[PDB]
């Protein structure tokens, strides 16, 4: 029964195809996730938050305003969780570059 | 002469007649206090601030913004402090939810 | 060829030359960089930004709010990165207080 959660066209099916750098080989895997899912708890940030679009929107929210002087970790975090949001909206993005033109394109 | 800092009715007395749960058994002990200046050290807040009421408030804005993203390790310290808040303007809460409805009844 | 960067007169030779407390004999040495720079990684933020003017600018303003409840190791931290925008604009400071007086003297 397991496989009712990696369905073909799902969101972990999803996840696994999309590209870390525009053009690269290399692909989100599950230990981004755990990764992400450890940072905010680094951040006192609750992980459950993750789990939906409404939630990795607020996590983008808290973070947006430490971008510019952020570390690499955080730059990192930033847009792992940019491409879970698309993920979970649906939206089709190729790699972690477009992710990020659609976050900004929707904060317009 | 150590008597002097645990008088019947005094901060102490009180801090441990204080319920976690609205309708529980367990009651706040040294180790809320200690784990909770821990915490303010490892988010870069002077725990010294714990002794006043001016300082809990101060802390407790500080933290605000936080709690709706925030982990539980977060939640729970805002609690921790709210109830501290309580106990040095000599609010007689009888328990943490009381003290949460003491705390965002002032702020108002 | 290394002596190129320990110029007479440099930032380096300055920075070794500023005393830690107004009127005391203990002066910055590699170790405040090197500790700061810890510092800020393990707050999310780029060490690169102790190199410059300008970095040292944003990263006292992102802890500036911080200040007020902040515990002896941000205050220290902030502290040293004063110091470090007054070497980097060539301000001419005998220590840590005239740094302190120059940065918020500049921000009027
Ligand atoms: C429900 O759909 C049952 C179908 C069989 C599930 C097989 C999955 C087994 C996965 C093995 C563990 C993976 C270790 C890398
Ligand atoms: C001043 O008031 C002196 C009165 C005697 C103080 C007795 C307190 C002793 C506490 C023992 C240590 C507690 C270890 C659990
Ligand atoms: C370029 O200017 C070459 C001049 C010779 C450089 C000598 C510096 C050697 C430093 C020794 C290491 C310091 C260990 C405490």
């Amino acid at each position: 029964g397991a496989r009712a959660s990696v369905l073909s066209g799902g969101e972990l099916d999803k996840w696994e195809k999309i590209r870390l750098r525009p053009g690269g080989k290399k692909q989100y895997k599950l230990k981004h996730i755990v990764w992400a899912s450890r940072e905010l708890e680094r951040f006192a940030v609750n992980p459950g938050l993750l789990e939906t679009s409404e939630g990795c929107r607020q996590i983008l929210g808290q973070l947006q305003p430490s971008l510019q002087t952020g570390s690499e970790e955080l730059r990192s975090l930033y847009n792992t969780i940019a491409v879970l949001y698309c993920v979970h909206q649906r939206i089709d993005v190729k790699d972690t570059k477009e992710a990020l033109d659609k976050i900004e394109e929707e904060q317009n």
